[PDB]
């Protein structure tokens, strides 16, 4: 009985290039609220829906900065803070939307504790609008952490509400052997933190720049790793990763890929006044044109990840992000003469520009490039269980073997 509840023409606030845009927004009585460059045909689509898109458990505010009639929605994603900002023209057009949106959000309502005192600091990972991470230890165990101190106002009211949300949230299927699992969540007065599990096994982009190119043998089997992490995600979770990119992915003391969850929404930097957040050489292209997106986003940032092990380098690259963009959204790739037609036919449907031509982007999602011929022979069973044995070994003994964050970390 999924139905849409209201629908319009919005203006939305570019998500990583900041700037405003025209959009035909879609919002149903499921809690998806997704906007579109034109209406589409389609009202909905058969797939799960993606809570990326989702307004359950919402905060909805009314702004007049940066521009009047602004509202923003609000909304605590696993374990980051994202922000969504809109603009209509008329405050009795935004009442309109927010009441909807409201309303839809409360339709779909239906020691012994841990302290800061437990962890000793050791190096800041990032700041945010919302709060920060930092890599800590626990003194107990000696185990590395990365921990996620968010304010708490922004994310919910009600203290009783909070001890619920860090109780549930460490057991709520946290565990793919692949991706960096959620330990302990506590609260203090005015923050919440996350602590998760941090890889001692050196980041990704040490690794390949050291070694300058992975064989096409040991990109597959982190390749496999990548697929099998983001098929549960995508199946069992229903969420999109959207950020896969090198800097994301680890090896822990074994030398299986995890990848991470240590980011947190910024504000980007100041093209002499356009605010630009991040880096775009990862980013799909319609996340770049703040179209709407589903789960072969992450097909694409697989792409750039498998192109750059196999190849040495970016896929697309420019000084200038005016041509970036263009090399993202028009430039098509180009490939060495070393790679072999199989990681060719890969990575050239992993990068295509439609993403509903592109490998992955069907109603099979992953299943499509489980079977591609990059991947024969692969047991994908024995990829969830671990049981192939890495190619690279990383040079530590223990998981409080701290080799990839002392000094010879430059070399
Ligand atoms: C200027 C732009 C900026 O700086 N920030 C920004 C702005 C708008 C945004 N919109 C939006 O979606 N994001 C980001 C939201 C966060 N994901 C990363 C992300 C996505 C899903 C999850 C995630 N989820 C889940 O449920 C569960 C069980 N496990 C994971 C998980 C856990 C460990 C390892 C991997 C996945 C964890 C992290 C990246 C995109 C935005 C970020």
């Amino acid at each position: 009985d999924v139905a849409i509840v209201k629908e319009g023409w919005l203006h939305k606030r570019g998500e990583y290039i900041k700037t405003w845009r025209p959009r035909y927004f879609l919002l149903k009585n499921d809690g998806t609220f997704i906007g579109y460059k034109e209406r589409p045909q389609d009202v909905d689509q058969r797939e799960a829906p993606l809570n990326n898109f989702s307004v359950a458990q919402c905060q909805l505010m009314k702004t007049e900065r940066p521009r009047p009639n602004t509202f923003i929605i609000r909304c605590l994603q696993w374990t980051t803070v994202i922000e969504r900002t809109f603009h209509v023209e008329t405050p009795e057009e935004r009442e309109e939307w927010t009441t909807a949106i409201q309303t839809v959000a409360d339709g779909l309502k239906k020691k012994h504790r841990v302290t800061m005192n437990e962890f000793e600091y050791l190096k800041l990972l990032g700041k945010g609008t919302f709060g920060k991470v930092i890599l800590v230890k626990e003194k107990a165990t000696g185990r590395y952490y990365a921990m996620k101190i968010l304010k708490k106002e922004v994310i919910v009211a009600k203290d009783e509400v909070a001890h619920t949300l860090t109780e549930n949230r460490v057991l709520q299927n946290s565990r793919h052997p692949f991706l960096t699992a959620l330990k302990y969540s506590f609260q203090t007065h005015d923050r919440l933190c996350f602590v998760m599990e941090y890889a001692n096994g050196g980041e990704l982009f040490f690794h390949l720049s050291r070694e300058r190119v992975f064989s096409e043998d040991r990109a597959r089997f982190y390749g496999a790793e990548i697929v099998s992490a983001l098929d549960y995600l995508h199946s069992e979770k229903n969420v999109v990763y959207r950020d896969l990119k090198l800097e994301n992915l680890m090896l822990d003391k074994d030398g299986h890929i995890k990848i991470t969850d240590f980011g947190l929404c910024k504000e980007g930097i100041k093209a002499t006044m356009k605010t630009f957040c991040g880096t775009p050489e990862y980013l799909a292209p319609e996340v770049l044109e703040d179209n709407d997106y589903g789960r072969a986003v992450d097909w694409w940032g697989l792409g750039v990840v498998m192109y750059e092990m196999m190849c040495g380098r970016l896929p697309f690259y420019n000084q200038d992000h005016e041509k970036l963009f263009e090399l993202i959204l028009m430039e098509e790739i180009r490939f060495p003469r070393t790679l072999g037609p199989e990681a060719k036919s890969l990575l050239s449907g992993l990068l295509k520009k439609d993403p509903k031509q592109r490998l992955g982007g069907g109603s099979e999602d992953a299943k499509e490039i489980m079977q591609h011929r990059f991947f024969a022979g692969i047991v994908w069973q024995h990829v969830y269980e671990k049981k192939l044995s890495p190619p690279f070994k990383p040079q530590v003994t223990s998981e409080t073997d701290t080799r990839y964050f002392d000094e010879e970390f430059t070399a």
